[PDB]
């Protein structure tokens, strides 16, 4: 069925030894195509992103490309660890643009107590200057994004009350209602342990195309695909049984976290989806899917 095609056998972005904030790893990047350019807001750590390596701090960098493969990168992070909720940094951003404003949801990792991580919101007009809007849901949660437009006059968000993908609605982004689970793990498969969104969903004629990730019982992360109904995105029209992307290359299989492909961003240019993904929580790669190749067996 659906399979992402890698544009390169090499990463499109790698850590940079000269800059402490991105010395160890760059991964799990937001992505958006705007004004003729691919833009990445990428997660970066000073240390390998696991407790076994040390007290890593995640910050958000900016990179830009004309072709979606060769990137230029800014020397400093566009968002750094500023609040108490962000003591251990900002993780796994997802960005959409609605009416001239970029809405970035990210995980603020505090680690002051058990499950001290929260979905936070920041907005920008330019992807460089970010204004914090605070915690979105005051509960242990992550893997969140707005839909790229309002549905029936309402903001809609995906989130992940472990281990399932959830949806919720809001008039003003301040209070949320109609919480319901939309996607769950399937036992004795590649997607048994947990699920979560990839990048933000993409609107097509047949429905909302949503890339999701899942872990198996050996903690191998892969990507999958689902189609949601346009008017009621809680309804799953189709879900592909097989993954669309798996760890295959050396920099996907080996790194700080072995056997991981993980996406927080899918940019669109001329009916081609550019899916950016972290490899082994260490580097960033890219793989494509043409709109016309979005075909579900059901
Ligand atoms: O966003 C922060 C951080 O998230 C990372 O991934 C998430 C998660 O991280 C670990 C931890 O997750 C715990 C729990 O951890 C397991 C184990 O649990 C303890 C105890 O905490 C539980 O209460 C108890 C069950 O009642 O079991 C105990 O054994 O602790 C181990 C050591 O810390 C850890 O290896 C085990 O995975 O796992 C459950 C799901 O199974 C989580 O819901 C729960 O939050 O969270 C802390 C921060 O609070 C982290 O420091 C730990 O690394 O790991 C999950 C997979 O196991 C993953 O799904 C979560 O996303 C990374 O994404 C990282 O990059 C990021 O900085």
């Amino acid at each position: 069925g659906i399979k992402l095609k890698r544009l390169s056998d090499k990463p499109v972005l790698m850590p940079k030894a000269e800059n402490e904030w991105e010395r160890a790893a760059v991964f799990n990047t937001a992505a958006i195509y705007d004004n003729g350019l691919f833009h990445l807001i990428y997660r970066a750590t000073d240390i390998g992103p696991h407790a076994k390596y040390g007290k890593y701090i995640s910050r958000l960098g900016y990179a830009v490309s004309k072709d979606g493969i060769n990137f230029m990168r800014l020397d400093k992070p566009v968002m750094s660890n500023e609040t108490e909720q962000e003591l251990r940094g900002l993780e796994d951003p997802r960005i959409v643009k609605i009416d001239g404003i970029y809405y970035m949801m990210y995980t603020g990792f505090g680690d002051r107590f058990q499950d001290d991580y929260r979905i936070c919101l920041a907005t920008s007009k330019n992807l460089i200057d970010w204004e914090r809007k605070g915690v979105v849901l005051d509960e242990p949660n992550k893997d969140a994004s707005l839909f790229p437009e309002k549905i029936n006059g309402k903001y809609v968000m995906l989130h992940r009350r472990y281990p399932d993908i959830w949806i919720a609605f809001s008039d003003d982004l301040k209070n949320w209602y109609d919480h319901k689970p939309i996607l769950k793990p399937i036992p004795n498969t590649w997607e048994s342990a947990r699920v979560g969104i990839g990048g933000p969903p993409i609107k097509t004629k047949d429905g909302w195309f949503l890339i999701y990730h899942a872990a198996d019982d050996n903690n191998v992360y892969r990507l999958g695909a689902v189609l949601l109904d346009l008017e009621d995105p809680s309804k799953v029209i189709a879900r592909q049984k097989e993954p669309i992307l798996e760890p295959e290359l050396g920099w996907e299989k080996e790194g700080y976290i072995p056997n991981v492909v993980f996406s927080c961003g899918n940019a669109v240019k001329d009916d081609t989806i550019y899916v950016y993904y972290g490899g082994a929580d260490t580097v960033i790669g890219v793989a494509i899917l043409e709109m016309k190749d979005i075909k579900f067996h059901h």
